[PDB]
């Protein structure tokens, strides 16, 4: 705004500004890291989605899904029919308090009721004995599905007295009140490899963009180092290892983690999830707030004001991106948002320090995002492809052309559009309740011809 200011901005365009060279030394270590578990050990997660088959697109039947985390749980049944899906859902809001609880006894004691008021309303019973699938975006330590045991608590969630098969757990309430079959407990990260691989033949990935960023790509059972149990496993071809790049580079020897990047941690549940705490959709709005805070003290802006805004993480993700979506420009929506929130008033020189941060914060978290979709696709050498990318983060101020345009950075693609663009990140088909239906539809299948489904009994 004001040269003086115009200098304070400068420097966080340094902080919060992420380039190729950075991106590319990050992409080249992401390999290591990526190849690292697969092996015997590894600081970066890597659990299959335990999906050994390859959606045939002509697969068909009745299934179920549900997507649990966020604030709402959904239900959907479907009928595949020649590369086409036909689900029906909804669900109910993480009924206020769903963090601190304990128990599938309360948290697990509702997804039913929930399923309850479903059925009875659509089918009003059913003739066959329906099958099912239910995703765990929390702690994945997948060894099958019907499996799904906790690896490490998370998602931003809390229904404690969980951290155990916080998964195969639900089920039990299934039979308890009952009526069905939980065939799999997965991740949504693949339901985009899988369900959209169904829908889209050239689909190379399953990457998702939220509170947690992540992705999943198909290795070849001979890439994995899970290869000490097989038999009926194609012996080398098709296998959807569940990535979980959330845990990417905390040995911290490579992510450009700036200086606020260090905060969120210490003050937070600490020293956790580096590549998402620095690439994520849900922790960013707050970053705003560590910076805005720091300039509040060397007294750069809010020239006098009241900070009740200092609530140690008092504001979210929608905020900083609304500052960005900021329609007019003189930035009056920002003027609103703050007033009556923490109600501050600073000058368009202020809304201009704020709208800028909110930028880099974006461009680097997105730009920084896709510095993955490439480390993999290189590790596996894809030349071309698509990527079903999915996450609210993808309905966030100017962002899809970063991941995208940003990829060309790592890569270097000198072409017309993304479209025209050598590797294109396209939106994926329903990955949390869809990948679901079709991930099960393959599960069952594989079973019969008593083929195989987990790490050898």
């Amino acid at each position: 705004a004001a040269s003086x200011d115009x200098s304070l901005v400068e420097v966080h365009x340094x902080v919060f500004i992420v380039p190729p060279x950075i991106l590319q030394a990050v992409v080249s270590i992401a390999t290591t890291r990526x190849d690292d578990x697969d092996s015997a050990a590894a600081s970066i997660p890597m659990v299959p989605g335990w999906v050994l088959k390859q959606v045939x697109g002509s697969q068909a039947g009745s299934f179920l899904a549900i997507v649990m985390g966020g604030g709402d749980l959904e239900v959907i049944l479907i009928x595949l029919a020649g590369y086409q899906e036909s689900s029906i859902x909804a669900s109910r809001s993480l009924a206020a308090s769903m963090x601190t609880t304990a128990i599938p006894s309360d948290l697990w004691g509702n997804x039913a009721x929930s399923n309850a008021a479903f059925s009875s309303x659509e089918f009003s019973s059913x003739a066959g004995s329906v099958p099912l699938g239910f995703t765990f975006x929390e702690a994945g330590a997948k060894e099958x599905v019907i499996k799904g045991q906790i690896t490490x608590q998370a998602x931003a969630f809390s229904l404690a007295x969980l951290x155990k098969l916080i998964s195969a757990m639900x089920n039990a309430x299934f039979p308890a009140g009952d009526x069905x079959x939980x065939v799999a407990d997965i991740x949504d990260s693949h339901g985009i490899l899988x369900x959209v691989n169904y829908t889209d033949a050239x689909i190379k990935m399953g990457i998702i963009f939220g509170s947690g960023v992540n992705a999943a790509y198909w290795c070849d059972s001979t890439x994995i180092a899970d290869a000490a149990d097989a038999g009926x496993x194609g012996g080398a071809g098709x296998m959807x290892v569940c990535c979980x790049q959330d845990s990417f580079r905390k040995a911290f020897p490579s992510l450009p983690q700036i200086x606020y990047x260090x905060t969120l941690n210490x003050x937070s549940p600490x020293a956790x999830k580096t590549f998402e705490k620095n690439s994520x959709a849900k922790n960013x709005g707050q970053s705003l707030r560590d910076v805005l805070m720091x300039y509040k003290x060397x007294g750069q802006x809010h020239x006098x004001x009241a900070x009740d805004f200092x609530a140690a993480n008092v504001e979210n993700s929608s905020y900083p991106a609304k500052i960005q979506k900021l329609p007019h420009f003189d930035l009056r929506x920002x003027x609103d948002l703050f007033x009556g929130d923490q109600g501050i008033a600073x000058k368009t020189x202020m809304k201009x320090v704020v709208r800028r941060x909110l930028f880099l914060i974006a461009a680097y978290a997105f730009r920084l995002v896709v510095c993955x979709i490439x480390a993999i696709c290189q590790k596996k050498g894809y030349s071309s492809g698509h990527i079903a990318a999915x996450g609210s983060x993808r309905d966030y101020s100017g962002f899809s052309x970063n991941s995208a345009t940003x990829n060309x950075n790592i890569y270097g693609w000198p072409q017309s559009a993304x479209x025209s663009k050598p590797i294109x990140i396209t939106p994926a088909i329903d990955g949390e309740g869809a990948a679901x239906x079709v991930i099960x539809s393959i599960a069952s299948s594989q079973x019969x011809x008593a083929x195989x489904s987990a790490x050898x009994a």
